[PDB]
């Protein structure tokens, strides 16, 4: 019932037994001499010329004695004071070819040097402030930035570190939460955040547990002194073989706690920066001292950034709805809100989102039902996440009341593609490559490097394993391109015109000439520069040839999962002729009975219909009749139309014009469940009127050029550029505040809001892109992974 040589122990002792781990404070089950053996602070944690060769002195925090090293409890600067040797920051970058590891050291260890807060553009402060955080970043492998996920809150960020989940899927959607399944909340104070039945996925350290891998306690009660948490982790380092754990994790709460107060750009952040770099050193310092800076894989990383929030700038939901009592709000940088009480029959999710759109000129939140927030965002399937949410401007607040100087300058929450958001990535030691810099990665990327560094099996995540290869100098995991489920049918024209009875009309009225127009010929050359596209589920589908475009035709779903198309950078726009405005042309290579018919889109009063390829973008007269062709035509609502027109219209070209032409494909999506997934036949929720044409939640289109856009999108050698959209195919323009004005004026607006990944286009279609290139695999899992921000 004491800590006597127990002190921050790797054991899990049960209850009611008294501990003296890492935890104890937070759960209160310390024992009573806790505070006095554990907490010791006398003399502080760094040695002085005196102090060398002292006798042992144990109320002392650390020692500078002669025993230390043995015992293991040298203060981390003890070589410099007392054996005259430099501290680690003072070297040269010096190039760690082999991890250099005592023997009985099976694999090198990884240390997760954890920041909450920690903005990116921090780093630019240098080495003035920082000199061991930049030496880190200058002689290891750093991104610019690393992307947190939504919300870009601690716990959220923290666990998709651990578990490499976005958490719609790891359960921490937020620091507060309500479980309707446990009917109740997630909160910070007391024993209800530390109940399993909160936390999905698979964390690292269990990850490493269960493939016969030690890890160090992650968590770290505050009332633990930084430089304790730096000393016990060295302490761990020093065990024997059988009991030292291969994974360990520092946090800080700085410097998000200096954040809040006092904002991301006062000159206040200089300190809090300082004594981080100052606690960087001691690990630093501390690993030199045990010869382990050479052995230990070191990740520097933050959970999110900071914005400048103040009290001033606050939405008021009494301004927009009549009665805010009768709804509960998540309130801040982020709105979630559900109905208070059953009994009251007033709340409707349906009147509250219209109460809440577009009410005010300079509205600084927009409603969104949970299933039409970008799908990038991936923050919808989850039953913890409220159906009703507002996505808040940066700088903003949102709050139920006004009675709810300022005491804060400074939050995070907010949309996961703000600058102010991002923060730091560094990877130093053995396996992370040297003085090398890679473009910036999101965070749910991280969890598979960290199983990579020790040897350990990922569970399943949200990661594309592989596409961070470039960080380390050796891969234990090459990825292999997935197997084609379904072979295409390249179908001749084979029926007659009398066999449709689509109810299509055309202006239309020499067979093997139309055949030759719809032959292989040189369009998958010119048209499908990246291979065609590989279906990885069992479906029924064409690959139908034309001049200006190639398209996957699905004969399930009667319209095709991709088109593709290349647009030089002189391409012309035309017009749709007047004599073609409502032309439907049947497709003779196509069955009636596998086509779509106009008498549907007729009866269905709400529903309208566009094209995959656009006739704008039509090669000659004489070819832009196959853009009219039935197997190019999808559904989309009149107010789709807007934006659908305008992109086809005005930005494709605008887009070949500033890219040296691009290659776009485009298709529809079906995610009527949210759960950014590719829908079955049985999931589709929505057809065209009297008819089985599904309706698409979603329109995709990918964009590629040379990353070198002084070599045309056709003629590209190395590199590609991508940018992609992920539009929802929503009946009205709500969404859109200023759709009143010229599409000019908010549809790239809209798009840029909507911008995507290939691999979040790859899980919601099925598909995989990009499998004929002259790039590594490794290369293009990268360029999956890609998020055009607009920022
Ligand atoms: C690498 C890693 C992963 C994981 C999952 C774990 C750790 N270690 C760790 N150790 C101690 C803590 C944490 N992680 C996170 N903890 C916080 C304490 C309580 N808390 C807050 O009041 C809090 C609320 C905020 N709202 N806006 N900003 C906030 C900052 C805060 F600290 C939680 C959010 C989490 C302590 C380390
Ligand atoms: C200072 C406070 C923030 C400390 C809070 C820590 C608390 C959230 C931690 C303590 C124990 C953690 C769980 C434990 O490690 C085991 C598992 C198994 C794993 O498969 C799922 C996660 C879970 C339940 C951990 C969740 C986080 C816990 C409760
Ligand atoms: C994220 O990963 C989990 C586990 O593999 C999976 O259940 C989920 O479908 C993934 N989400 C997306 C959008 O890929
Ligand atoms: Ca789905
Ligand atoms: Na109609
Ligand atoms: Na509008
Ligand atoms: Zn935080
Ligand atoms: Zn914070």
């Amino acid at each position: 019932g004491s800590c006597k040589g127990r002190c921050f122990e790797l054991q899990e002792v049960g209850p009611p037994d008294c501990r003296c781990d890492n935890l104890c404070k937070s759960y209160s089950s310390c024992c009573h001499d806790f505070d006095e053996l554990c907490l010791k602070t006398a003399r502080g944690w760094e040695c002085t010329k005196d102090r060398c060769g002292e006798v042992r002195n144990e109320e002392n925090a650390c020692h500078c004695s002669e025993d230390c090293l043995s015992r293991g409890d040298c203060c981390t600067n003890y070589q410099v004071v007392c054996k005259g040797e430099s501290h680690w920051v003072d070297d040269d970058c010096e190039e760690i070819k082999v991890p250099e590891c005592p023997a009985g050291f099976v694999r090198p260890p990884l240390i997760i040097f954890s920041v909450d807060g920690f903005r990116a553009s921090y780093m630019k402060k240098g080495s003035k402030v920082m000199p061991n955080i930049e030496k880190l970043r200058s002689c290891g492998t750093h991104a610019p930035y690393m992307r947190p996920v939504y919300p870009t809150k601690t716990f959220p960020n923290l666990y998709t570190l651990a578990t490499g989940l976005y958490p719609e899927s790891h359960g921490i959607v937020g620091n507060s939460m309500y479980d309707p399944v446990f009917d109740a909340s997630f909160h910070l104070r007391g024993r209800e955040k530390f109940n399993h039945r909160w936390w999905g996925g698979q964390p690292l350290w269990i990850t490493a547990t269960k493939q016969g891998v030690r890890a160090g306690t992650f968590f770290w009660s505050v009332s633990i002194p930084h430089e304790r948490r730096i000393l016990t982790i060295l302490q761990w380092l020093s065990l024997p073989d059988n009991e030292r754990p291969s994974v360990y994790a520092f946090y800080s709460e700085q410097p998000d706690f200096s954040g809040h107060k006092y904002g991301p750009f006062g000159p206040e952040m200089t300190n809090p920066l300082r004594e981080i770099d100052k606690t960087v050193g001691q690990l630093m310092d501390g690993l030199k001292q045990l010869r382990l800076h050479r052995c230990v894989n070191v990740i520097f990383v933050g959970d999110h950034g900071m914005e400048d929030v103040t009290c001033d700038r606050t939405e008021f939901l009494s301004n927009y709805l009549t009665n805010v009592d009768d709804i509960t709000l998540v309130p801040g940088t982020l709105g979630r809100i559900r109905a208070k009480s059953i009994n009251n029959s007033k709340y409707d999710p349906k009147t509250i989102i219209a109460a809440l759109t577009c009410k005010k000129p300079d509205q600084h939140f927009k409603p969104y039902m949970k299933q039409h927030l970008p799908k990038r965002l991936h923050y919808a399937n989850n039953r913890r996440i409220e159906d009703i949410h507002l996505l808040v401007d940066r700088r903003w607040h949102v709050a139920r009341k006004p009675l709810d100087k300022c005491f804060f300058q400074g939050d995070h929450g907010f949309d996961n593609k703000v600058n102010s958001m991002q923060t730091v990535f560094v990877g130093y030691g053995p396996t992370f490559k040297y003085r090398t810099k890679v473009p910036p990665f999101e965070n749910i990327e991280l969890y598979n490097v960290m199983c990579d560094l020790l040897g350990l099996k990922p569970a399943p995540n949200n990661g594309t394993h592989g596409s961070l290869n470039h960080l380390l100098r050796t891969n234990t995991f090459r990825p292999t391109m997935p197997d084609e489920v379904s072979r295409p049918n390249y179908p001749g024209i084979m029926y007659l015109q009398s066999e449709f009875d689509l109810g299509c009309t055309c202006d239309d009225k020499l067979e093997e000439l139309n055949k030759r127009l719809h032959t292989k010929g040189s369009t998958k050359e010119r048209h499908l520069l990246y291979g065609r596209p590989a279906v990885l589920y069992r479906t029924s589908y064409d690959i139908l040839y034309h001049t200006d475009f190639e398209s996957g035709y699905s004969e399930i779903f009667l319209m095709p999962l991709w088109t593709s198309y290349t647009i030089s950078k002189q391409a012309e726009v035309s017009s749709i002729p007047e004599h073609l405005t409502n032309c439907v042309r049947p497709d003779v290579r196509v069955s009636p009975g596998f086509s779509q018919n106009c008498l549907a889109y007729k009866n269905d009063k709400q529903m309208s219909y566009g094209f995959l390829f656009p006739p704008y973008l039509s090669s000659s007269p004489e070819a832009k009749y196959d853009a009219f062709l039935v197997t190019n035509m999808v559904p989309m609502y009149p107010a789709f139309k807007r934006v659908w027109a305008y992109f086809q219209r005005v930005l494709v070209k605008k887009y070949a014009s500033e890219r040296n032409g691009v290659n776009v494909i485009s298709g529809p999506i079906f995610d009527y469940n949210y759960d950014g997934l590719r829908d079955t036949e049985d999931e589709i929720k929505q057809y065209v009127e009297g008819s089985s044409i599904p309706v698409p939640t979603h329109y995709y289109s990918i964009i590629t050029s040379c990353l070198d856009f002084t070599q045309p999108a056709d003629k590209c050698d190395g590199p590609l550029s991508v940018s992609s959209f992920i539009l929802p195919h929503r009946p009205d323009n709500d969404e859109s505040c200023a759709s009143s004005e010229d599409e000019s004026k908010w549809v790239e607006e809209l798009m840029k809001m909507h911008t995507a990944r290939v691999r979040d286009i790859e899980h919601l279609t099925g598909l995989d892109f990009y499998r004929k290139t002259s790039r590594s695999y490794s290369e293009i899992l990268t360029l999956k992974t890609y998020l055009h921000t607009y920022e």
